[PDB]
């Protein structure tokens, strides 16, 4: 039985453009560029979200020293020559509280501010760049940064329902490429579907040994055996 | 003579949910098996986590005043009032039914940051790269299938309609293996069409040796 | 006498589509091919926060109760010499207090059988479906479809000439290419005034509600027709 | 010159579903009736705009009191036996204008009231009802209630670029129709544009006399002169 | 050789705006004559009158404070202090600032209740039925051309641009009116394509003598 | 040699779409062909509301200030015997107000400067539209397009096969049908890697820089193409 994929990549990142989080300052990064497993992509416009720290950081401190005073004031009033002590216990509780309140929402605001820039989650190749997005339910997606990586290929296709029958998961195979009649690169069956002129299943094959000078989206051809 | 196509009963689509925060983890690849009440996707659990410690600080706050309150009782009972003392206990038992609420709103809300399977069956699709702004499209991030407790479902035509059923123990083949049969039992013949006729969808629940039978065969059964 | 087209179509059906604004499902509790009847329920949404509502509804009723109570014994204790007039004030404001209360406890029932989507109908269920998305994501996510299958009737148009040549009451009778040997009646009971939207023409539409023994005529079924004429 | 068009209606209104407004009730109209000018035809779920209203009135009458109250202990700190009269007289005017915005409030919530209840602009004929909406930007707009009047006829057409030059507003014309080949109904030409195989321009023409048996949509035909 | 239509120069098309409340009256029909700064559509002014009233209210209550303000300094002068009586008239002239600010703003957002027109120019289309709730599409209420100053637009193709202009006087004709020809001066050839060949817009300002010439006009003038 | 078929598209580009989030538009202040450098305005809204919020801010900082001073000559007057403490405890209360009253200020500066929208280079507007909808009405309203026709490019995609035979930095030259006489020069600058999406084959985007004397060459113009070969 003859089979005929084409190869594609493994690992994606997509970076859409995020209203939520505000307006753009700039895409860094060239469709071409091969970028760290962290490198950063996009940085939103990030002075709101220090602004909203700051206040925030200060809402703790303010928080910590309204509760020195009170203790202060409370250990004044106790040891007293006998206002009450427990009128501001009580005042203690909920001022612990209102701290422990601004303390969670400065780590919210610490990583509302960590949100401002969009990093990588894989080294690859960026794709494609598009800084001309706007801030409006514009129908679509606006994809903003494409990465995907050119390792650990894998070549995908699909089946027909008489071509399922033809043996399965963990077998070896090898393929050749219409551009390249010389070499033939081998691989290891990755995944068959059960789940869809005929119902078409998916198959994806790893790749074994080297590369060589296969680039994704080539088209290719096998040889394996039926039943 | 009629066609049909071979489908799985149950599925469950996961699709990306903007209001529970952004996505964390997705938990399954393709081709993995899945069980009954399984993790499948995780989002941020931070402004729920958040929300839950602040409530359980709401009802240990209820707490507090509570006790501050009835001891004040206990002084002010044996030395304003124990009137507009015992009323504000009152008020203060119904803030911390409020606080208790609260807390388990936060509890729920907290436990919804991680979906859980509804079935044991195959994962076929996972799509991690979603976007968080509205795309006008339904976004999946998982799906499962049960390749058990196969169909097959078809359509009828306004005049081959004219065979009825209830449940006629009918059974099918198709060129994939063609020397075999496949017994079902008929479970539903629709009274409305869809939408050169009319066509009215119908299903069978198949029975039994469901050997290499999978969910994508065209096949054909007359009568 | 006239002839028309049409097809068989069911009177009365309802949609049930997915509501973002009640919240989250919990379970359909209707599978396809489910006869239901007008009242039952077909969806149930997740109760939890709407319970919680009507709860701290009723304490809100509880508690102003308490509070009139108390201003009034405490009235009465500044009538025997704050003063009255402060507590007279105070009564006014809750009052007010309770018919807020009240207010919001009716709120919290009606949106806790909000809950519960009921049937308009006496009807088939002809779709279900339990995979929805929150994110008004797309289009209208419809979850459950009913319609009845009684009481049909057949529709279609007519030219700019058969307006002319009928009247809302004439007989019909009418027979489908499948059931040859088996024919049926029926009655002109709407015909538009005003038309939707190589010859030409705008078609206006024309129902007709089916008389008589309904056999296996299900909907959908094309369908042939003379309209009778009048003396 | 000869000019064909179709005889449409004057006067429509239609009726969309309002998710701001809530939930639907009841469409209380059948595709059919003849509806007057002011006839009620959806109404929404009115209980809270009801509750919404009595809280609004129960604010402006706890305005009144509270100004009341603020009154008597005013001319009691005067006549007084000698806290403040200006201290409280501060608080009428902050009073006051409390009172004023709770009854621009109240009038809000009437008219929040009486937007729960869609009436009429027209009598004339409902030729749609649609009580199978959804709440949700369902991407289009879902028409609840269509009305249209089947009087105050119209025609209306377009004509070629050539066709303008062949006289214009303010001209009475007769046209016939293929199913009364006996009949000819007159009108007098309403209506010419200047803004658009050829531009083509719309003209109205408001008919003349009787209707008789015209129905809307009715494919026309006519003969006018031209330059 | 070329092809163009003549257009009109100058329009504008008012569309529902949902943030402004709801439509009260559309008050032109079609074929009006309307000119610059002219009533077009009027929005109700109910919540925005209240909005107006609420801050004249605000302004007139910053006022009164500043009376009883240095009015109690009046008499605490010449009897807390003048130091926290001054600074709180300091705060109190802040507040009148904004009471104003914020009025002015309420007078905008008023009389933007009713939209006005940016042109001399008859009116061309109508449509008072349009739903609050998005449609997910523009809907148009009112539109104006302006007839006056007209113009010829087209496309020239990848080759006849090879003929340049920065301002040729040309002059056309139209099978409309053959034995007529109308002159006017190129004034914009496009270097970036729209989107068998990539298609270049032109514009030219017609000059004079534009008697029986309208906007629908297909147009003809080879050079 | 290689030969190839492209497009002339421009390199640097800029849309400005509407921005509700910025309130309303005012003018656009430019024409459909002009000029434009990097900086230079192409739309301004209306900045009343951002100036009314500069205008408060600064009075919040103000009477921020005024606070700080007279809590300091309030310090003072109490240490010569509320009490210091007290005063010490607004004091720390007064500085964060004025850190509240410097953010809130600088969010209005920025938020005024974000009321003119600049160009992102040197081109020329190519289109302008004064006609939208505040209502997220439909798509993306274009309200200004520009772009550069200095550094002009040409692209096409590339077969699996001419995948092998291009490297990046060949030198190519190309001709168009309607300049036949005259001839470009130009280099290989961006070969993808990765695919676009009754013969068959994918195909890969490529784009090439012209060089040296650009001509009466204007943008979308049909071009074909011949890349040397290297010894």
């Amino acid at each position: 039985v003859l089979l005929s994929g084409t190869v594609t990549a493994k690992n994606e990142q997509y970076v859409y453009f995020d209203a939520s989080k505000g307006d753009l300052d700039e895409i860094l990064v060239s469709v071409g560029d091969k970028v760290s497993e962290g490198q950063a992509l996009v940085k939103y416009s990030s002075s709101e979200a220090q602004a909203a720290y700051d206040s925030a950081s200060r809402a703790v401190a303010r928080a910590d020293r309204h509760i020195n005073e009170l203790n202060q004031a409370r250990n004044e009033a106790a040891s007293a020559p006998a206002n009450s002590v427990a009128s501001i216990d009580a005042q203690l509780g909920d001022a612990r509280d209102a701290r422990a309140d601004a303390a969670a929402q400065l780590s919210k605001a610490q990583s509302q501010l960590d949100a401002m820039t969009v990093l990588s989650t894989l080294e690859g190749t960026v794709v494609e760049v598009n800084s001309n997005v706007s801030k409006s339910p514009t129908g679509a997606s606006q994809v903003m940064v494409h990465i995907v990586s050119n390792e650990n290929l894998q070549v995908k296709g699909e089946l027909s329902e008489y071509n399922l029958a033809n043996l399965s998961v963990g077998q070896e195979v090898s393929f050749t490429s219409k551009v390249y009649p010389d070499k033939k690169w081998t691989g290891k069956l990755s995944y068959i579907s059960d789940y869809p002129t005929g119902s078409k299943y998916p198959y994806t094959i790893d790749v074994t040994g080297e590369v060589g000078d296969l680039k994704q989206g080539f088209s290719v051809n096998m040889e394996v055996k039926s039943k």
